[PDB]
């Protein structure tokens, strides 16, 4: 059963199916250089423009849980 979590701005036209590889690289390495980012982008059908903003999502995960503030 999926964990849900109703916060998601739809800002792209990718699918879980094209995303598989795009997440799979996190199991190879923690970082995707320009040459490396252009592999998956050219591996399926994706747009290196969108890849720029795809990284704007890579902070939400722990902030969902670590929803908290500073003095």
């Amino acid at each position: 059963s999926a964990p849900g979590g109703k916060s998601r701005r739809r800002r792209t036209a990718f699918t879980s199916e094209q995303l598989l590889e795009l997440e799979k690289e996190f199991h190879c390495k923690k970082y995707l250089s320009l040459t490396e980012r252009s592999q998956i982008a050219h591996a399926l059908k994706l747009s290196e423009v969108q890849v720029k903003i795809w990284f704007q999502n890579r902070r939400a995960k722990w902030k969902r849980i670590k929803a908290g503030n500073v003095s």
